[PDB]
């Protein structure tokens, strides 16, 4: 509704805070190329893959757009002004749009390309709103929007899995072609937008507890509960003697309470320090890891456990806690001092360890022959009066995960943190409609294979209305606060260098104030 | 019936952001404990991060239908998994809903 | 200090940038930022319109004043005016301060 010369949209960025509410605002600049030459292709693993990497699945000539990491909707003091002020915070509603959409031919001769406007060229447009293909927005992958505003990004392909026995697909594969779906075309003067709501979800929590769950008590006053103190007579002749005494601020070990501390599923613990983690190579065979269907899929990061106890700092659970990289970090084989490992120390008053057992049971019935003894408990499910923390979203990481259909679930929160939505945002899917080189000039019922080479490129807009949960703590003294340090240093952080590249120095969480249990 | 297996909802096209522990031990070389951090993607789909867990279990003894190939012994109730009440066992049947086989 | 007026809220600061418009990107998705661009530069007009007040002089000397005045004398070049080159050149730093008033 404009045509070659009239902007079909403008650049908002801003962030607006309304202090029960904010909505941030993001534009970027993408680029859309040709995928697989306009195919859909099958895609299965390898011979030789071991059983649990075999997959099957489709490529697609679909690109998609994601936003799912924070930093694409907040910057590093918008994120401070969140988790500092703060007890939690819900996403409400999005606002999607794409806008001045430039399609370009590429041709290429001797070794000079030339890049030409295609006026009449399109784009194809379309959201799946019904959630009738698969979802692979929730797995974590890259392609998503830039941390930092400037920065030009490549859309990324669209491909899904199935069903595979082996590298082979069985009878219920499923095969999703896009352009069976109602999509938008645009030329450049076009724009697309779309409007998405939430559905009601619990607020993050951006708190600590300022309590440990056995810590409850009144360390004042005793309990008017016996406990058993002793099985043995306590001096004289030892002889079998059942003693009960009220427990109270000497032994809190002892009282009896209204709570369990939530579900762990164990952990192998690493050293951060060199040399003091065993030698040998244990990341698969002394990993923790679930079965299906015969393949061990690695439990990453799994149920949401405290990364150390106290003064453990230098330890970290093995696949047990989310771990980001520095920029210009290899992707493979990086060392520890290239990666950002995350931290989930703050939730040590209710859940358990990760890399600790849960406790320990009564394994068999003692008489006076049989002395007790007593098993030690590594995994332990749901047990009534178990009060858990889920795990801590960060700048970087996913905000959301689409929670599976099925007849049961417990707790629907990802493990790797965010949302757990049942109908989350949905799939924008963006492709280049084919442009045919010139056919012969016989007919030939064969399909084309020959295309005119060219790419798309445009402006994209999301904007999020985020609901917030302010701190009404009545605590004396301050509390931590997420801060910039003051010492003098070549870079500053969340920052661009010498070069021009942006970098993000350390995961900030959000759970920074404290809260009472 | 799912068109998808629960470890199978990602992207097979593209890497994940998040590293994983890849290696405990040096690669080559004298043999020396160092960690190395990857990123999980096509290649590796087992190593990935996921957002949920297979359903809960309790395990069941495995039968076959060709004969022979099952012990020769009877163990209907001694090998069976149950449960416990006021000193009774009770025989768990059919249970807690867990696919019948894996894949052939 | 060098002159002109203070303004807590002074005229603001007008930006403007291209868009940047990518080269053509890979066949095969890669996460990494593009540092290929199509070189290009805009040109356009501006117009600028000021709106100034005034105050008059109301003085009552007799005797004529200072005034800001060309020189009649004949020159090779005419002042604030363009050579031969066609290059724009200004001779003398004009100021304000001519007409003169008491204490």
């Amino acid at each position: 509704a404009d045509g070659v010369g009239n902007s079909s949209g403008n650049w908002h960025c801003d962030s607006q805070w309304l202090g029960d509410r904010v909505i941030t605002t993001s534009t970027r600049t993408w680029a859309l190329p040709t995928y697989n030459n306009h195919l859909y292709k099958q895609i299965s693993s390898q011979s030789g893959a071991t059983n649990d990497n075999h997959y099957f699945g489709y490529s697609t000539p679909w690109g998609y757009f994601d936003f799912n990491r924070f930093h694409c909707h907040f910057s590093p003091r918008d994120w401070q002004r969140l988790i500092n002020n703060n007890w939690g915070f819900r996403p409400k509603r999005l606002n999607f749009k794409l806008f001045n959409i430039q399609v370009k031919e590429v041709t290429q001769n001797d070794g000079t390309t030339t890049i030409a406007n295609n006026l009449t060229s399109t784009v194809q447009v379309f959201t799946d709103s019904e959630y009738q293909l698969p979802y692979v927005l929730g797995s974590a992958h890259q392609g998503c929007l830039p941390p930092f505003p400037a920065d030009v990004f490549m859309v990324p392909q669209y491909g899904y899995l199935t069903l595979n026995n082996g590298s082979q697909a069985v009878g219920r594969s499923s095969f999703y072609c896009l352009e069976y779906f109602p999509s938008q075309m645009l030329r450049t003067g076009n724009n697309f937008q779309f409007s998405y709501t939430f559905e009601d979800v619990p607020f993050h929590s951006s708190y600590a507890h300022s309590q440990s769950l056995d810590r409850l008590m009144n360390p004042l006053i005793d309990q008017y509960l016996y406990y058993l103190n002793r099985t043995q007579t306590a001096s004289g002749t030892q002889q079998s003697r059942l003693l009960f005494s009220q427990a109270g601020p000497t032994s809190m070990s002892l009282q009896a309470k209204n709570w369990l501390p939530g579900p762990c599923y164990r952990q192998q613990r690493l050293s951060k320090q060199a040399n003091d983690n065993n030698n040998s190579n244990f990341p698969w065979t002394g990993a923790t890891k679930y079965h299906l269907n015969g393949r061990d899929s690695l439990v990453n990061p799994g149920p949401a456990m405290a990364s150390h106890k106290d003064d453990k700092e230098k330890f970290f659970p093995m696949h047990g806690t989310l771990i980001f990289g520095k920029e210009g970090t290899n992707a493979n084989n990086a060392d520890l001092e290239n990666v950002m490992i995350t931290d989930e120390e703050e939730i040590r008053t209710t859940n358990p360890v990760a890399t600790e057992q849960y406790g320990t049971v009564s394994n068999n019935l003692q008489n006076s022959n049989a002395g007790p003894t007593t098993g030690t408990v590594n995994h332990q499910g749901a047990l009534p009066g178990m009060v858990w923390q889920d795990r801590d979203v960060y700048l970087q990481g996913p905000i959301w995960a689409k929670i599976p259909h099925t007849d049961g679930h417990f707790h629907p929160s990802p493990l790797m943190g965010g949302f757990g939505l049942k109908h989350p945002p949905p799939q924008i899917m963006i492709k280049n409609t084919p442009v045919p080189a010139n056919p012969p000039t016989n007919f030939s019922a064969a399909k084309f294979a020959s295309f005119i080479t060219q790419y798309s490129t445009g402006q994209v807009s999301v904007e999020i209305e985020w609901e917030l949960q302010k701190e009404n703590s009545k605590r004396w003294n301050p509390e931590i606060q997420y801060t910039s340090n003051y010492n003098k240093s070549v870079n500053v952080d969340f920052t661009v260098d010498t070069n021009g590249v942006y970098s993000e120095p350390r995961p900030i969480g959000t759970r920074y104030l404290t809260r009472n249990l």
